[PDB]
């Protein structure tokens, strides 16, 4: 008998990676991309 009080109404989109709180998805979904390791033209040219 634990059935009653229930609903997903509280959302927090956390980060893996960083684990960085946010407000909104798309703003997370694209943040997540800044976790991707080989990035040409960064450090040097070659
Ligand atoms: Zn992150």
């Amino acid at each position: 008998g634990s059935s009653g009080s229930s609903g997903q109404k509280e959302k927090c989109f956390k980060c893996n990676k960083c684990e960085k709180t946010f407000s909104c998805s798309k703003y997370l979904t694209q943040h997540e991309r800044i976790h991707t390791r080989g990035v040409k033209s960064g450090p040097s040219s070659g």
